[PDB]
């Protein structure tokens, strides 16, 4: 099912205290939604689908272009979906910048308040704002207004300090502990960034420093007169795509509970059916006057091969950041 | 819009008044829905979607395999969409057999009488018996109760008298009046078979006698005392994909209201992603030692074309069938 948000608490909450974290991989459509919870059941772990501004833009069609409209079908196509799997499923979306709230974030929270303020539940459990690209101070301010919100609507909200490429500092830590405390005022994940980067690329190229995550639970950990070895920070790790098994297992070890999967899944989706239209290059063309053959021109034939390495993809995500086989139910 | 039961009753009634037909176009997925709505809103049209029982159950996810939810959830996900569009789209399923019939129409049916019953619409608003396959005297017994349930769920039952390839008789006509009247105990499709065949194939093979429909409508006219230029069916037309433009404008003049079109539009969505993959193929394919290309192997790459020639597609249908324009709105 989807995950309540009580139960999206608990995942969150049991992954931290067991040090291990779920992926969050990134739907643009019903096919890899389907991929991405298969996936998941098939490891039997709970999971995170997200949407991109540019996945929900593309989710809407061409003939519509709206992200709110993307968002909201392919969440109702997922609310449909995985009523039918044991595992819990929650929903997010993935990064939105200040020019975007308003066609976004926003709406999509009005949206879920008004779901919960008639007794139900609302439509995403979580929602990102990153502000990475002005200063700490502006975006720990518009986080503060949109965490309220985000309470009222029983959703977590995802905030970045630092920038995510194409490290975050000591004092960045405390101002965001101080603005935001430790979850008192609502619950939030911290997207801080070590080193990380968007894309795939040869490996030895990013440089991750998870370092810098032990060194912030500590610094907040210290300013909240709370434990050294504390844990104030839920973390998430954006460019999971690409990265080494150990420095997965380093970061998992100082709190992060979300890993954000794009890259490699899309590679994985778009690998068999390159493959498809090779080996049957003379029956999704139509050559020397044949007319082709509709058994490997029907798109199923491929988009099913698709979803299977999509799946397969996301499963082995699951064991990298060990939530394989720990699902709540 | 979705259509509304009224509309949909309408879109018809003036598509048989006038002489013209809607594409029906089959969908797998959100990326089809999207292409197929896009196409009717480029072509100044309303227009049909419909989900095979192959459809939905893809839909519904390898991890499901369950047509009621696939049907559902792609339901589901054209409504949020189609909302964003002026034109009206009617949500229809494809040929169900008999032995599907417990876990496809009826169940689907149900759904939409329980949504009916608290003051709402139906989630579909035609739904297709197939009973080709069993003798005509079975398949209008079961047609019937059928009809009652479609009716009370304000639903167009769509049934099948004879056989679509992969000619019908005078008294079949007289018998499908016979059993199911005229309309007055609920509106049906009538698709009776006059040499239509599924796929595409080289021209000449299939052979049409559009005129069996002619003589359908004129001995129900005078079998239930109506003028002789009445058209007491709606007639369906299988197998469009790969018609001549002679043989629809005819069978548009006896009553055709409705033609499916599967086979050309899957060619169209496949064509430019096969193009995709052979002029990228070094970069959807990590190659000699590199890592590929994401702005290639990101599948919204290349599903954007595969959406926007399928929509051509469509776009070409509506004025095959002459319903470009002719939106209600
Ligand atoms: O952290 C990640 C994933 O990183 P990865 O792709 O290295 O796995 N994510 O936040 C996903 C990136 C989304 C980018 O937006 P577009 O849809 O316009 O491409
Ligand atoms: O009449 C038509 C279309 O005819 P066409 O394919 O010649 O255009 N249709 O009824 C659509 C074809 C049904 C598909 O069956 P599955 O997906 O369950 O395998
Ligand atoms: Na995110
Ligand atoms: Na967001
Ligand atoms: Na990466
Ligand atoms: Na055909
Ligand atoms: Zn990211
Ligand atoms: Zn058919």
């Amino acid at each position: 099912p989807i995950a309540t948000p009580e139960v999206y608490a608990e995942m969150l909450g049991q992954a931290k205290q067991n040090s291990y974290a779920f992926p969050a991989i990134n739907c643009t459509s019903s096919e890899t939604v389907n991929a991405a919870i298969k996936g998941f059941a098939d490891a039997g772990s709970d999971g995170i689908i997200q949407f991109s501004t540019g996945g929900a833009e593309f989710g809407s069609g061409l003939g519509v272009k709206d992200m709110v409209t993307g968002a909201v079908a392919l969440a109702e196509f997922t609310h449909v979906i995985a009523a039918k799997y044991p595992v819990n499923v929650a929903l997010h979306t993935d990064h939105c910048p200040k020019d975007k709230l308003d066609s976004y974030v926003r709406p999509l929270l009005a949206i879920s308040a008004q779901r919960v303020s008639k007794g139900g539940n609302p439509l995403f459990q979580s929602h990102m704002w990153d502000g990475s690209a002005v200063p700490i101070d502006e975006n720990l301010a518009i986080a503060q207004e949109l965490l309220k919100a985000a309470a009222a609507a029983k959703i977590i909200l995802e905030i970045e300090i630092g920038v995510v490429g194409g490290y975050t500092s000591p004092e960045d830590f405390e101002k965001t502990i101080e603005a935001l405390g430790a979850g008192e005022h609502g619950k939030y994940l911290l997207a801080a960034t070590f080193g990380n980067v968007h894309g795939v690329y040869k490996p030895g190229n990013v440089k991750l420093r998870p370092d810098i995550l032990a060194q912030g639970q500590q610094v907040a950990a210290a300013k909240l007169g709370l434990p050294a070895d504390a844990k104030p920070f839920d973390f998430v790790f954006h460019g999971g795509s690409g990265s080494l098994k150990s420095e997965i297992e380093e970061a998992l070890r100082y709190g992060v509970v979300k890993m954000n999967v794009d890259t490699d899944t899309q590679y994985a989706f778009t690998r068999p059916i390159a493959g498809h239209m090779f080996t049957n290059y003379d029956g999704v063309l139509k050559v020397d006057g044949e007319v082709g053959v509709k058994k490997v021109y029907d798109p199923r034939s491929y988009l099913k091969k698709a979803e299977a390495s999509m799946s397969q993809r996301v499963v082995q995500a699951c064991n990298d950041l060990h939530c394989a086989g720990k699902s709540l139910t």
